[PDB]
């Protein structure tokens, strides 16, 4: 549900959705490591 | 067929030079993590 | 606080910690150019 843009990190997703970083984490767990995503992939996110 | 500069990332080569960032990264499965890539290194323009 | 591992970027150690890359940038103002960091250079982690 969020395309991630150049230079985004998982916190600064956290804050754009005001939703903690652990449950983006669990609502994609076929992530090895969100240090691997780049931008123009999209993650979930929990609403 | 392209030497990184320094100061570049995957999404900087993809839009200056008009490659889709998936088609980048695609060509390119020696990068083991895209957002790390070092002056001097090849990477495959697709 | 922490050793800049070989392989390690500001936006990398920013990702680990589950912080944000400003927050990491205004906790190292010694640091020119947060793009440019170097292997065993120390850095604060807050
Ligand atoms: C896929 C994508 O574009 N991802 C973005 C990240 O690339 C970008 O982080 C910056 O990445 C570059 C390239 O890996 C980093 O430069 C490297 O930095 C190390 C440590 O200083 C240095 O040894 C390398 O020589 C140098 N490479 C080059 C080619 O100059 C740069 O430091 C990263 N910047 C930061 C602040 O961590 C991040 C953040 O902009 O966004 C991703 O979307």
């Amino acid at each position: 549900m969020y395309t991630v843009k150049p230079g985004d990190t998982m916190w600064k997703i956290a804050v754009k959705y005001q939703i903690g970083i652990s449950e983006i984490i669990a609502a994609n767990p076929q992530i090895k490591n969100p240090n691997l995503i780049y931008p123009g992939q999209k993650i979930n996110i929990p609403n």
